[PDB]
C-alpha cells in the first residue's frame, strides 16, 4: 500500500492518492493500487459512498512518463481505458475532491467519479497536443465541457479554473481549497443515509442515459484516434 | 371538471392545475382530465399556443400516493407506463408551442408536467426537487434529469434528494426565465402572445427540428430505457415490504 | 475572389467575408467562393490554422433572397442542399483548427458560417438570431440550434425570432471568449497564433476527438434529419404561395 | 362496424380488414375503426394476442385516394402524421404479440398495417410491394422498408415499383412463415393458440426487448425522419400539379 | 490451481476451453461461470495464444443455468448477481482481443446463449438447437439479449413466445451460425478454421475483431444489452410479487 | 482521359473502369478519374441512373500497391474515405456490375453504389489481415454481410461467392456472366423511367435510416482502427503493411 491510502468509516471509503513527492503523478503500481482500492469498496456491503481525493498541492500531474503500436495499444487499453471505465461503473455513488493542479491523465481518475468537487484554486488541463497526441486516452473532454471549450483547451493547451469547469457542469461544486475535505465528506455523509439499491440506480438512469447518447461507442471510438497519435509520434522519432 | 380548469382567448389555450388544497398532488382523475385538456387544446385549430399554470404557492407536490388483491409489479408497471409515462410523452410531441409557468414547489412527480413543455417560465421562488430515492426508486418515471441538468447534477440532485432554485435550473438551461412571483403570469402571456402572432406550421416544424434533434441523440430510446430501471426499484421496493414504495 | 478575401501568414489563413455593403449577405457566388477558400487552406502546407471574419459592421445579415419557369421544391431543395447543408459540413470537417471572429448582427444564415468554425469569438456588441419562422420555415438549414444552444432556448429564440447577445450565448457554450470589438481581430489572431504552434497532426485529431464524439452521439445523423423538416417548411411556402418562404 | 370485424376467442383478438369490394383499400373511417379494433384488444384483460387479417383476395391494396379550397402541405402533413404515421406507431407498441396472416397483393399503404404487428404470415400466393415512387414520393409514410428488408433491397423495390413474393420476403426475415393459402387462418390461429398460454407480463416484455433494441438501434428516430422526407414528396407533387401525388 | 467444471488446454497457439459437466448437460452454476470465466482471462493473458476454442463434453452444450444451484430474499440480491456473473462476464468475454470460434452440439438452452454468444465464430453440428423459452418462467428472454442482433426481431420475437427451438440450419439463416457440420466432425472442423485463423497477425486480428464489434457499439449494442438487463429484471420483480421466488 | 470511360445515353451515365491489363488496380490517378466521372453524372441533369461497370476479367482487385502516418492518413482520407462516401451520397440511382474478383479496395467501388449486380463467377473478399490491417478503410463489411460472416471472412481472408453474398442481402441480383451488361442496363432503364425527385427521396429515405443507425459514424470509427493498423506496421518494419 505504497501509493494508496484506504480507509472506511460510517459507510465511506475513502481512497487518497498518496505520492505527493511526484504530484501523483501516475505509474502503473499507482494505477494497479488504485484499482485494486475501487474493488475492495465496490465488493464491500458496509461501503454505501466512495470518496476519491489527493494528498499534497496537487491532485495529479497526470500519467509518469519515467516498441509497437500493438504494445502501446493493449497496455494503454488496460490500465487507462477499461480501469477507468470499470470506476464508472462501480454501482455506487463517488465522489472526487480535486485541489491544485489535475492535468491530462489526472483526468482519467476524477471524471469516472459521479460527482466532482474543486478547490477554487484547481486547475484543470489537457496539454498532450504538444506531445503529438489528440487528448488523452478517455474522452470525457465533449461530455464534460461541450465541443468548444473541448477543442479550445485542447488546441491550446491551457489550464481552467475550478469556477470554468463548474460553468459547464463538469465540477458540480467549488469551495475554498480549506473546505475540501469538509465539503467531500458532508454531502458522502448525506448520500450515505439513502437506500444502496435506489443509489444504484440512480446512478444506472444517467449512466444509462449518457450510454444510449453513445458515451461508451464514443469513448472506445476516441481511443483509436488517440493511438493513431502514438502511431504518428513512433513513424517520426 | 373539477381538477384542471381550461380557458382558450387569444389563441393562446390555458391549463390550470386548480388543487391547490392538496398543493396539485396528482391522482389518476386529475392525470386523466390534464390529458383531455392538453387533446383539446392540440385538436383546437384556434389554439396556436399552450399555457401550463397552477394555483395556490405550489406548481405541484408530485404523485398524490393516497389516490387490488394481490398487488404485482406487472400492475404497477402497466398503470404507470400509461398515466406517467404516455401521457408525459403525448404532452411533449404535440405540434403546438407550449410554455410551463411555475412557481414554489415542483416535487418528483410534478417533473413529468412541466418537463413536456417546450419552454419554462419559473418564478424567483421556485424550487425544483425529486427526492424519491428516500422511497427507493432510482428517479421519476420520465427521465428528463439527464438531458435537464447535465449528468452531474442529475446524480448529485438524485442521490441527495436536495432542492435547487430557479436561478441554479436556469443555468442548466431547464428553465428559460427566472421572474419575480407577482409576474410570472403576466410574463408568461406576454411570451404566449408574442409566439401566437407566428405562422403555426413553422411552430410546428421549429418544434419538431429541436424535439427529433433531441431523438435522433437517443431521447425517447433514453426514455424508455430508463423506465425499466425505474420499475426495478418497485420491483425491489415489493420484493422487501410487499409495497411499490419503501 | 470577388467576395472573399484570402491572406496567408503566420501560418494563418484569413478568409474575409468581403461584402459590408450589403451587411455580408450571402448570395450563391459568395458560397461559391467561400467554399473554395475553405478548401484552398484545407490543402495549403503554409496554413496551421483558419481565422473566417467579416468587414464591416455586422458578420452577416443571412441568406440573399433577392440573390427555372416552372419553380418547384426539387429546384430549391437541390440547391440548398449543395451551398447551405454540403458546404457547412465541409467546413465543419476541414482538419485543421478553425476560429469564426463574428461582430455585429449574425442573423439565420450567418449562422451557417460560424457554426462550422471550431471556436467562436464574439464581439460584445455581437446579436445573434434566427428568425426564418416570420417566413414559415422551422429554422435555418444547418440545425446548430440544439447542440449549440440547449433545446429550450433553441425553442425559444426559434419561436418569438428574438436576438441574443455575445453574453447571452457565451453561456451556452456556443462562444469561447467575449471581447470588446476593437479587440476582435487582434484577440482571434493572438489565439490562433497559439494554436499555431503546435502540431498539425495532434490539432488534426484532437479535432477528430471532438467531431467523431458529436457524430457517435448524432450529429450527422440529426444534421440531416433537420434538413428535411427545413424543406416541408419550403414546400408548405410554396402550396400557398408558389414562392419558397412567406412574403 | 362497417368495414371491421373483431372476434374475442381462445384469448385471441381476432381483427379482420372487410372490404374485399375496394381490396381493402384504405379510408379514413376504415382506418377509424381499425384503430378502435387494436385498442379495444389491447386494453381488453381477457385478450393475451392480437391477430390480422383480411377478407378476400388480397390483404390490402393501400391507401384509398377516392376517400379544402386551398390545399396545403401543412393539412396534409397533419392528416398524415395522425392516421398513418401514428396510427401505425401505436399499433407497433401495443403490449401484447400481434401477427398479421397477408394474402395475396399487400400494396403501399397495406404494409402500414402488417409491419407493425410482431410476426408475419404470408400465403405462397402474397406479393409485397411500394410503387409509390411513381407518384413522385420516396416509400410510404412509416419507413420500415430498410428494417425489414435490408437496404438494397428496399431500394430496389422502391426504384423499381416492383412486387416481392411471400418466399422473397421470407429469406430477409420479414415474414416469419410461409404458407399455402388455404392453410393461412390455421397456421395463424394455431402459432396465436401457442401464445396466448404464456404470461402476460412475460410476452409484453419479451416484446419489450426487441422492439426497445431497435429504438436503441435507432428505429423510433429513423421513422421520424422519413416521414419528413415523405412529406417533401407531398410537397414537390404539389409544387408541380398543385395536388398531394403525380 | 483446483479444476472442477472446466477443462483447459494450450497447444498449436489454440486455447481450448471445455464445458466439462455433462452429467448436468454442462448446467451453469455459480463455480462454473467463475471458472470459465478464469480460463477466458487465463487465453486472454496468454502470448502463446492467438484463437480461443470453447465446446463442450457429452450430448449437449448447454441445458442453461443450474436451477438448483438469503433469508429474506430481494430484487436487488438478483440483480446483483445476475449483473456480475451472467451480464458482466458475457460481455468481457465478448471483448477479449483475440478471436474466439464457439462449437455448439445438441442442447443450447436459454443461459447456453450468454456462451456462444460471446464468442466471434459458431460452428453448430447438424444436430444443434437452440431456444430460449423462458416466457415460460414469465421472463422476457435471457439476461443478455443477442437475439434482436442475431436472429433478427421478427425471429427474436417468434422464439422468445413461443419458446420453440431451432435448428442449426435454421440458425445458420439467420447468420447467428458461421457454418453447420456434421457431429462427429464438430470438434475437427472447429480446430482446422481455429489453425487458419492462428497464423493470421495477432494485432491484424484484434483490430479486424474490434472494427465489428465498435461498428455494433455504435449501432447500439452495448446500450441494448444494458437496456435490456433491466427489462429482464422487471420479470424478477414480477415473479417476485406474484410468489416471493424469481421465477414462476 | 486513361483509365476511365464515360457514357451518357438514355438518361443513363455508365462510368466503365478501364484499366483491365492490371484487373482494375487502382492507382491515385485512377480515382481522380473516377470521382470526376461521379461528379460529371451526379451534376448531369440528362442523367437519371449511373451505371459502374469494368472492363475485363475482373471487377477491381483492389487498390494499386505500386513516410509518416500523418501522411498515409491524409492521403487515405482523401481518395478512399471521402471519395467513397460523396459517391455513396449522389443524390440519383446507382447500380454496380460487378464480374469476377472484387478484392479489398474493390469493395469501396461497389458499396457505394445502391444496388450491385453480380456475375455469377464474381468472388468476393478482404485479405488485408495478412498485411496487418484490420479490414478495408471503408467498413461495410458489417452492414453489409452481418457481424459474423464480416469476421469469418476478415480473420481467414477468404473469398464469398456471388450467391453467397446474395444470401446476405450485399448483392441484388446474380445473373450469368454473358448477362450482366444486358441485366444492368435493363435493370437502370426501368429506374430510368421514374421521377427523379421521388428517386432521390427514396434512396435518401434508406440511406438516412442507415446514418440514424449509425452508419456515417461507425465508418468514421473504423477509419481510425484501420489507421492503427498502417500505425503498428510501421512501427514494425518502417512501411504501411
Ligand atoms: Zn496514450
Ligand atoms: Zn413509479
Ligand atoms: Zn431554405
Ligand atoms: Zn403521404
Ligand atoms: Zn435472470
Ligand atoms: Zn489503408
Amino acid at each position: 500500500e505504497m501509493y494508496i491510502d484506504y480507509d472506511v468509516s460510517d459507510r465511506i471509503a475513502t481512497i487518497t492518492l498518496n505520492r505527493p513527492e511526484a504530484a501523483n503523478a501516475q505509474n502503473p503500481e499507482l494505477l494497479d493500487e488504485l484499482d485494486a482500492a475501487w474493488t475492495r469498496a465496490a465488493e464491500d456491503n458496509d461501503v454505501s459512498v466512495i470518496v476519491l481525493r489527493a494528498n499534497g498541492k496537487h491532485f495529479s500531474a497526470g500519467h509518469d512518463l519515467r516498441l509497437t503500436l500493438e504494445f502501446i495499444y493493449a497496455h494503454e487499453s488496460r490500465r487507462y481505458l477499461e480501469y477507468s471505465l470499470r470506476w464508472r461503473n462501480v454501482p455506487k455513488p463517488s465522489i472526487a475532491a480535486v485541489q491544485g493542479r489535475c492535468i491530462s491523465g489526472g483526468l482519467l481518475l476524477c471524471w469516472p467519479c459521479d460527482l466532482i468537487i474543486a478547490a477554487e484554486d484547481a486547475l484543470f488541463s489537457d496539454p498532450v497536443v504538444l506531445m503529438d497526441i489528440g487528448g488523452v486516452e478517455y474522452h470525457g473532454h465533449t461530455w464534460e465541457l461541450g465541443p468548444r471549450k473541448a477543442k479550445e483547451i485542447l488546441f491550446t493547451g491551457r489550464a481552467m479554473t475550478a469556477e470554468e469547469v463548474a460553468q459547464t457542469g463538469m465540477v458540480n461544486r467549488v469551495v475554498p481549497r480549506d473546505r475540501l475535505d469538509a465539503e467531500t465528506r458532508a454531502l458522502a455523509g448525506e448520500i450515505a443515509k439513502m437506500p444502496p439499491f435506489a443509489l444504484r440506480q440512480a446512478k444506472r438512469a444517467v449512466n444509462q442515459t449518457l450510454d444510449v447518447q453513445g458515451f461508451y461507442a464514443a469513448i472506445q471510438s476516441v481511443f483509436d484516434i488517440h493511438q493513431t497519435g502514438h502511431g504518428n509520434a513512433m513513424s517520426v522519432s
